[PDB]
């Protein structure tokens, strides 16, 4: 119901407005784009499971809505790994499973509703 997350311990997230905003920096705010949020969106639905890019299509066809397109799954996994600040060489915060799809390993912590 757009329930507001902290990330990591890092970063204060509102998937309501779909926006992310750094908890060591209140003047870095980052917009997060339509696939960029339904794959967040299907991690809050399926906590510490993978999401794949078949169920990323799942989404775009289940509801009335339609796929925007700002970018693909792996380009999405990308950004989200820089609004997270996470490792190039290792990461930490997000996981990619091979032949799978990804998963977030932020830890998520309840806000508000």
């Amino acid at each position: 119901i757009g329930t507001k997350f902290i990330l990591a311990e890092k970063f204060t997230f509102d998937p309501l407005s779909n926006t992310l905003i750094d908890k060591e920096d209140s003047e870095e705010i980052i917009r997060l784009g339509s696939n960029e949020s339904r794959i967040l969106w299907l991690l809050a639905q399926r906590p510490n499971e993978v999401i794949s890019r078949n169920d990323l299509h799942d989404f775009v066809w289940r509801e009335q809505g339609f796929e925007v397109d700002d970018s693909s799954l792996t380009q999405a996994i990308s950004t989200l790994r820089k609004m997270l600040k996470d490792s190039t060489k290792s990461p930490q915060y997000v996981k990619t499973v091979p032949k799978r799809g990804y998963q977030l390993i932020a830890r998520v912590e309840t806000v508000e509703e």
